[PDB]
Formats: structure tokens, C-alpha cells, sequence
């Protein structure tokens, strides 16, 4: 009605203190919007007319009202300086850590503008010194640029501040107090000087909640201190199985090695930690991993009188070498791989003393062999029968296989229990393309078995 917004918004600019004291008592709306989107509040704040915010906060007037770019008024009064405007906002339930469009705060503004005592006011209220608009660039920066070094130190250390009371937040057990100081800029990855981050010491005192929360907000999950150590080191020494399986459901390294050599599963082991040996196991945990004095998990559970540890870990090193035999024979590459990688042992040997490499030969997976030798298999190896990989491949007729068996050491006239050898078996069976091969290095031709044969 007859625009009377408009008046009080002009007069709100003007500083006319009673023009808006009789414009309000005719119904004049408090909350008026300019084709910009300010209100008188706003203009108040604006042109710097304590007076008028005042009597406009009495009335009803919104104090976080949004413009179009989204500034309200508290970040005029910080980019113009009205430090008792500030205070009078804060003190009205304004919003210290709002952000417009381009994610400036007021703090951002009071930085770039070396308003140090709004800058004090706007922390004392709980101004979030981690926020970062769309330039990347937090009011700690802006200071920075625009030379306002009193305030840098200031915001640097608030900066530090929060870390601190986050570390101390986390050992303690205060699942709330680290939600605030995150939400107030608190570096989740900070570190202390033994490299201890909040996520080490959550995960060390057994608070499951914090992990989460950490995690949750960025939080390195395989930082380590200077010992090496890791998060999930310390889970498994201490025991927290649920902070565990937490850590491996986040990215946590299972074979991650400290200063010393020692593995998760080394700690698990030695501190009688069964059910986590399990899960340490079922989320690729490496069972032949030794530590630099040379010991394995099972050694530790060995020692430290955990026999249901150690049955666990010979049963499941049992279980790799069998997985890894099948494997060879199947022709499955890709598994054989990711069973050398658990740790498991190429030299094992089954019932008669075949390995992984003989049945590889024996089954003609050139695949699988050339794999087996990059791992260290005993390429001369002998099962109780006598037999090598030669014999099997010059038996079968898997010519490439050969080459391969004599090119790392292949014992060409290897002879078995009764005394025959792979050129016995490539001519019986007249793999006349592989006998050409066994005489290139040499093979025996006047060997004689316990018959007394010739090939």
C-alpha cells in the first residue's frame, strides 16, 4: 500500500531515525524487499546507522535475510567495518558463518579488509576459519593478500587452536565436541609431533564413533606416525575388532608395514587377538610376511602361547599352498598370481611331492610355468617318483614348455628312481620336435636306466 516500503527503505538509507519509528507504526512492512533483494535491515547495515538496525530488530526485521547474490546483512556490516553494527547482529541470532554465492563468509570479508576487531568478533561467535569459497581461497589467504598480517597470525592461530582441542577431542571420547570443531575448519589430518592424527588416537582409545566421524570428513586412513605404525596397527594391538573392520571397509592397507617390518597381522598374533586374525585373513592379510627380525605372525602366535592363532595361521597357509596346486592345474593364471601374493609357498610339495611347477608342466599351462619361475620354484625340483618338470613336459609333448624348463636351469639328463630321463620319455612317445631340443644342451644319449635301455 502506496509503496511505504519503498519510503522506509529510503529512509533507511538516510539515517532518518523517525521517519522509521512513524513508517513502521503505519504498517509499513518490516521485512520489505529492494528489486535486489534488500531490505531495510540490510541498508542499515549498509550505509552504517546503528540506530535504525536496532529499532528494525525490535520490529521483526529478518536478520538473515538473503539477497539475490545471498548477502546478508551481517556481511555488509563486516565489509564496510561497522564493528558495533556486527555485534548487534550476532547479537540478534545473525548467522556468523553464512555464505553467499561465491561461498564468501562475513570472516572472508573482515580478512580482506583488515577489520582485526570484527575478525575477533566474528571467532568469538563461532566463525569457521576453515571455510574456502569457490576460489579456493579462505579468509586466512585474503589476508594474506591484501597485507593484513596481524590478522593472519590471529586466524593462524585459531587455525592451530582447533587442532589441538581436536586431538584431545578425539582421545578423550567426545564423539560431539569433534562434529563441532570439524564444522568449524578443524584439520581432520593433522598430526602431532610423534605423527599421532586424531584417527590414531580414536582408533587407539577404542572409539568407534569418532573413527566414523573421522572418516566420514576426509581422514587419512593409513597415515602413519614416525614408528610406522598405522590406524589399523593400532587397532589390532590394542583389539577393537568393530574399529578393524571399520578401517578395511574405509581403504585400510592390510599389509601396511611399520619402521620395523611388522605387519597387522604380526600384532594380532602376538597379542592373542583371534577374531581379528580372522578378519585380518579374510581382507587379504599376507600370511608369509616377515618382520625384519624374521619372524612371521605364525611364529608370534607361536611364542606368546596363542595355539588357536597358530592352528589358524598353519591351517590357512595349509589352505594357500592347496588353492595355489589346484590353481596350476586348472590353467587359472590370474588366481595363481593373486595366490603368490598372500604369501603362498611355490616350493610346497603334496602327497607323491608335486609342486605347483609339476603340474603346471603336466598339464601344459605355459602360462602358469613361465609364472611359477618368476616366484622362485624349484625348477630342478624332484617329487618321490624322481620325476622334474622336464620329465613331465618331454612325457606330455608340450614343446614351448621345455624351452622354457631349459632356459632357468633345467637338469637335461635328470635321472628319476629307476634312472630314466627326459630323452627316455621323448622318444617313446616321439615328440620328435622335442628330442632336436634335449640334445641341444647336451642330452645323454648313451643313459642307461636300471633296464639298461637307451632312447
Amino acid at each position: 500500500g502506496s509503496d511505504l516500503g519503498k519510503k522506509l527503505l529510503e529512509a533507511a538509507r538516510a539515517g532518518q531515525d523517525d521517519e522509521v519509528r512513524i513508517l513502521l507504526a503505519n504498517g509499513a512492512d518490516v521485512n520489505t524487499a529492494d528489486e535486489t533483494g534488500f531490505t531495510p535491515l540490510h541498508l542499515a547495515a549498509w550505509e552504517g546507522h546503528l540506530g535504525i538496525v536496532e529499532v528494525l530488530l525490535k520490529n521483526g526485521a529478518d536478520v538473515n535475510a538473503n539477497d539475490e547474490r545471498g548477502h546478508t546483512p551481517l556481511h555488509l556490516a563486516a565489509y564496510t567495518g561497522h564493528l558495533e553494527i556486527v555485534e548487534v547482529l550476532l547479537k540478534n541470532g545473525a548467522g556468523v558463518n553464512a555464505t553467499d554465492v561465491i561461498g564468501t563468509a562475513p570472516l572472508h570479508l573482515a580478512a580482506m579488509w583488515g577489520h582485526l576487531e570484527i575478525v575477533e568478533v566474528l571467532l568469538k561467535n563461532g566463525a569457521a576459519v576453515g571455510a574456502q569459497d569457490k576460489f579456493g581461497k579462505t579468509p586466512k589467504d585474503l589476508a594474506r593478500d591484501n597485507g593484513n598480517q596481524w590478522i593472519y597470525e590471529l586466524l593462524e592461530k585459531a587455525e592451530k587452536d582447533l587442532r589441538r582441542k581436536l586431538l584431545e577431542a578425539a582421545r578423550a571420547g567426545h564423539r560431539e565436541e569433534v562434529e563441532k570443531l570439524i564444522k568449524l575448519g578443524a584439520d581432520v589430518n593433522t598430526a602431532d609431533e610423534t605423527g599421532f592424527t586424531p584417527l590414531h588416537l580414536a582408533a587407539w582409545e577404542g572409539h568407534l564413533g569418532i573413527v566414523e566421524v573421522l572418516l566420514k570428513n576426509g581422514a587419512d586412513v593409513n597415515a602413519n606416525d614416525e614408528r610406522g605404525h598405522t590406524p589399523l596397527h593400532l587397532a589390532a594391538y590394542t583389539g577393537h575388532l568393530e574399529i578393524v573392520e571399520v578401517l578395511l571397509k574405509n581403504g585400510a592397507g592390510v599389509n601396511a608395514t611399520d619402521v620395523i617390518g611388522t605387519a597387522p597381522l604380526h600384532l594380532a598374533a602376538m597379542w592373542g587377538h583371534l577374531e581379528i586374525v580372522e578378519v585380518l585373513l579374510k581382507n587379504g592379510a599376507a600370511v608369509g610376511a616377515q618382520d625384519k627380525f624374521g619372524k612371521t605372525p605364525k611364529d608370534l602366535a607361536r611364542d606368546n602361547g596363542n595355539q588357536w592363532i597358530y592352528e589358524l595361521l598353519e591351517k590357512a597357509e595349509k589352505d594357500l599352498r592347496r588353492k595355489l596346486l589346484e590353481a596350476a592345474r586348472a590353467g587359472h593364471r590370474e588366481e595363481v598370481e593373486k595366490l603368490i601374493k598372500l604369501g603362498a609357498d611355490v616350493n610346497t610339495a603334496d602327497e607323491t611331492g608335486f609342486t605347483p611347477l609339476h603340474l603346471a608342466a603336466w598339464e601344459g599351462h605355459l602360462g602358469i610355468v613361465e609364472v611359477l619361475l618368476k616366484n622362485g620354484a624349484d625348477v630342478n625340483a624332484n617329487d618321490e617318483r624322481g620325476h622334474t618338470p622336464l620329465h613331465l613336459a618331454a612325457y606330455t609333448g608340450h614343446l614351448e614348455i621345455v624351452e622354457v624348463l631349459l632356459k632357468n636351469g633345467a637338469g637335461v639328463n635328470a635321472t628319476d628312481v629307476i634312472g630314466t630321463a627326459p630323452l627316455h620319455l621323448a622318444a617313446m612317445w616321439g615328440h620328435l620336435e622335442i628330442v632336436e631340443v634335449l640334445l641341444k644342451n647336451g642330452a645323454d644319449v648313451n643313459a642307461q636306466d636300471k633296464f639298461g635301455k637307451t632312447p
